[PDB]
């Protein structure tokens, strides 16, 4: 079996959580990674973006990326990128009529990717499994045009891979699917890499970070987008100071985009320290430093963070919103806030800090909760999701 | 030979000069019509959105407009039409696997036609002639993203049909064009159509209209949007009656989209006229009724309409911009305004209004000078180029 997986205006290489590089990136790469390991071969198409890669990367044995030239490698933002999507398919066409290679499924990400997908699926006779990731419907003409969009995959998908079952009701709800195209596919985690892992870890992981040893550290992870509230954050952390000026705390952001100058206008710069993005290998090292991760996400998902934070054995308090509820147990492996007030969650950031037997208790079961996130797992449903749909076409 | 012509985002069908439809339209539905007499056959493309129309109209022997379903039939402006590239190319692969239909060569107009146009032209593997008709680059993302479309289009299209060579400079200047890939293909007019013609054809014309038999009448023809500066005559016209409020002047404006808001905030309401967007059978009136047709346009072209008034022996004032100094033989058909000043426009109206011998003049020279345009001769230099272009693959 080769599968094309299409991810348009983001690569499976770019260094996650940073600019437009999350966890749909290392979804589609983690996944692929497994699917090969399985034996099906995977290539995973994307705009050529650093042409020092060149056009074909082979990854792992039956994975390759490959980077299509469409448009300037760089003064493109995301949304411009539709101006391009004739012009990256037409592309494709080119890379697999030159290399004589043939698919049997494409699995697309995002509404971009689909777009090109719906064509291609056509054109080559095959079934195109799409992923929205995150939708419109869930209010401009740029947003109406990208809903159009997301509601003609729904009409036209083989199958809508979703990533929960709170997705596929949205599905239902804001775009009429039918119930019968919708496969509910678990996200996975690096469980083996994010892991708690030791018993002197923790403050191992301070060492290496420059954190003191006797501080509390609460960690926000991923793009500092509005849309990921690390402005909730710092709003609450300033709360908490407001409350008590010498609390023992200590925040890192890790974290690519000002959130240092709203920061300093809060007072609050000298216990806030801003991380670059880090790959995985690293990322560990904030997890385990940290005593809570703070996931304040006004969209998501999935909340690839919140799950591996609590892989790592650090609980969370998130947003009740998209697959947070699901990602964290509430009042198990973590909290759950509703809203963005910095009332609301200083609140609830106090009552782990100041509860450590509460805290620590979370922080073991996190991890028992966490194993059930398994990209190995992941991998397997789609696996079956592709070979039926390559037995019903 | 069968020829695809592609015309996304509008529909040789509608209405010009109104809305998305103005001379590029009549351009492609005049040329195909020339080029179908010829026995060339001709399927127009363009995105449905008038359903009562059906998928295939005919329109004449070997003419076909194709309605191709892309997005909803409404609610989509052309700024969000990129969106639909993929979607409307998948629709023209369906239609033309459904039809069993092939094609010699296609002929795109517009960026977004031209890279539809590109990716079919690989996958069938026969030539693209692509007509710009407009350019970015003749200050936002959006602009830029278009500029960049523009430039993918100069080189990969097979042939770069120019209406000027002006145009043709401009691609070769702003766009490194190559210029062994440009071809000037000069435009038409329906010239039988738009006549003057017969001794009282005019005052037959101001009957029809309405118009008063003793005044004097300039007209403003085409889509009603700033760029096009009906404004300007607006603002000129107001001028006018600053210098003299009682002249004997007449303004008729034809015309779809508040300048009729403009116009009685400076008081000429009563003396200028809005009509609603008419037939080609039904504007010769306006342009037989008019001693001048005034075009102040800030972007162009040709300038068809400069060229059918001409036609119709009235004399033009036209902006010198795009192709309306060579649409008008300044000083022997009409004038040519530097900018855009309503003083400067009140200047060369009341020179032409106050000047009954040479106005008089002009007329009877437009006539001669607009026989020279030839939606025949278009068509007699497409057919041309693309037999070369088809003998070259
Ligand atoms: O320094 C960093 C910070 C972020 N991440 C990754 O970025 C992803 C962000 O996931 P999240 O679900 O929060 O982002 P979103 O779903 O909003 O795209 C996670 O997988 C992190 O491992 C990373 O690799 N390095
Ligand atoms: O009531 C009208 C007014 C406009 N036109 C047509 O609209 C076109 C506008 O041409 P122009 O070159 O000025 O528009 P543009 O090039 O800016 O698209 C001309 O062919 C006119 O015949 C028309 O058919 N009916
Ligand atoms: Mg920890
Ligand atoms: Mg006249």
């Amino acid at each position: 079996m080769r599968v094309a997986m299409i991810s348009m205006h983001t690569s499976p290489l770019q260094q996650p959580g940073t600019g437009d590089s999350g966890g749909m990136n290392v979804y589609i790469l983690s996944t692929a990674t497994e699917l090969a390991k399985q034996g099906i071969e995977v290539d995973i198409y994307t705009r050529a973006t650093r042409p020092s890669q060149g056009e074909i990367v082979r990854v792992a044995e039956n994975l390759r990326v490959i980077n299509i030239a469409a448009g300037p490698y760089e003064g493109l933002s995301k949304e411009e990128l539709p101006t391009q999507l004739a012009a990256f398919t037409g592309g494709m066409l080119s890379f697999t009529r030159r290399e004589k290679v043939t698919y049997d499924l494409i699995h697309s990400h995002y509404w971009l990717s689909g777009q090109v997908g719906w064509l291609l699926r056509d054109l080559w006779r095959i079934p195109l499994i799409h992923t929205a990731h995150t939708l419109a419907a869930v209010d401009t003409p740029e947003s109406e045009a990208r809903r159009i969009c997301e509601q003609q995959l729904v009409d036209n998908a083989d199958v809508l891979a979703v990533n929960t079952q709170e997705e596929m009701q949205d599905l239902m709800h804001h775009y009429d699917a039918d119930p019968d195209r919708i496969s509910v596919v678990s996200p996975g985690a690096d469980v083996e890499l994010y892991s708690p892992g030791n018993d002197r870890a923790t403050e191992r992981s301070r060492r290496e970070l420059g954190i003191p040893l006797h501080t509390k550290v609460v960690a926000f992870v991923g793009r500092l987008q509005p849309f990921k509230g690390p402005q909730v954050l710092i709003k609450a952390v300033a709360a908490l100071f407001d409350r008590d000026p010498d609390r023992n705390l200590r925040v890192i952001i890790c974290g690519g985009p000002t959130y240092r100058h709203m920061a300093e206008e809060l007072g609050v710069e000298k216990r806030i320290r801003f991380l670059d993005p880090r790959p995985p290998s690293e990322l560990v090292a904030v997890y385990r430093a940290a005593d809570i991760v703070a996931v304040p996400s006004f969209n998501e998902s999935f909340g690839l963070v919140a799950m591996e934070a609590q892989a790592s054995g650090t609980p969370v308090i998130a947003a009740r919103v998209g697959g947070l509820p699901i990602a964290v147990a509430e009042g198990e492996t973590g909290l759950l806030v509703d809203g963005h007030s910095p009332h609301a969650w200083a609140d609830a950031l106090a009552t782990l800090l100041d509860d450590d037997e509460t805290r620590i208790r979370m922080g073991e079961d996190a991890v028992e909760h966490a194993r059930t996130f398994s990209w190995a797992a992941t991998a397997a449903q789609l696996s079956s999701l592709y070979n039926d749909a390559i037995a019903n076409e």
